[PDB]
């Protein structure tokens, strides 16, 4: 099955998935000279005051916080979008050391890791329909560097001795997502993929300029999960990033000047 080993990494997934080589592949570099400010944008809403966790679960690539998204509790709207986005789950993708591990790079910088606060366009009903749709989610992505504490992060570190293997869930109610959030809601944002396979090219991607720092502690409790099952051989859950891929006829719009 696909992975991030030297078998089964990024540079294997176009033999099942072949829409890996396509138009419209995430992540990518963002090169701060090229994006164009774009004075259309709007100020992106970010909605989550009803927001209603759930649980969190190793899925053997990430560990996901999943919410309730059978109402508009949690919603994303405004920005480059048109209509109505439910959040339906929030993961990372890390690196093995503080030098990589986020997806979209700025100007070949490369994060400790990368947040994807994931949602999908109400317009098609459910998470499943939506991403068979060129505007079927749109996908809030935050870059993390190694430096102060993330103090809304620590309910998720806590947590994780007790999935770190893969299968393993937990309920995880009351989190706030807010938590999460830079200071600022400035972004960039093109038209992209799903980072893992099955890779559909159903994405409006909005990236936030502004990272949030998280201790070195906290990401190594990151670095402790595991891809694999308990009583498997143990494979530490580090680098689960998908490189930049090509740009293309895509043009990167900036909502600041
Ligand atoms: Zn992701």
């Amino acid at each position: 099955h696909w992975g991030y080993g030297k078998h089964n990494g990024p540079e294997h997934w176009h033999k099942d998935f072949p829409i890996a080589k396509g138009e419209r592949q995430s992540p990518v570099d963002i090169d701060t000279h090229t994006a164009k400010y774009d004075p259309s944008l709007k100020p992106l809403s970010v909605s989550y005051d009803q927001a209603t966790s759930l649980r969190i679960l190793n899925n053997g690539h990430a560990f996901n916080v999943e919410f309730d998204d059978s109402q508009d509790k949690a919603v994303l709207k405004g920005g480059p979008l048109d209509g109505t986005y439910r959040l339906i789950q929030f993961h990372f993708h890390w690196g093995s050391l503080d030098g990589q591990g986020s997806e979209h790079t700025v100007d070949k910088k490369k994060y400790a890791a990368e947040l994807h606060l994931v949602h999908w366009n109400t317009k098609y009903g459910d998470f499943g329909k939506a991403v068979q749709q060129p505007d079927g989610l749109a996908v809030l992505g935050i870059f993390l560097k190694v430096g102060s504490a993330k103090p809304g992060l620590q309910k998720v570190v806590d947590v994780l001795d007790s999935i770190k293997t893969k299968g393993k869930s937990a309920d995880f109610t009351n989190f706030d997502p807010r938590g999460l959030l830079p200071e600022s809601l400035d972004y960039w944002t093109y038209p992209g993929s799903l980072t893992t396979p099955p890779l559909l090219e159903c994405v409006t991607w909005i990236v936030l300029k502004e990272p949030i720092s998280v201790s070195s502690e906290q990401v190594l409790k990151f670095r402790k999960l595991n891809f694999n099952g308990e009583g498997e051989p143990e494979e530490l859950m580090v680098d689960n990033w998908r490189p930049a891929q090509p740009l293309k006829n895509r043009q990167i719009k900036a909502s600041f000047k």
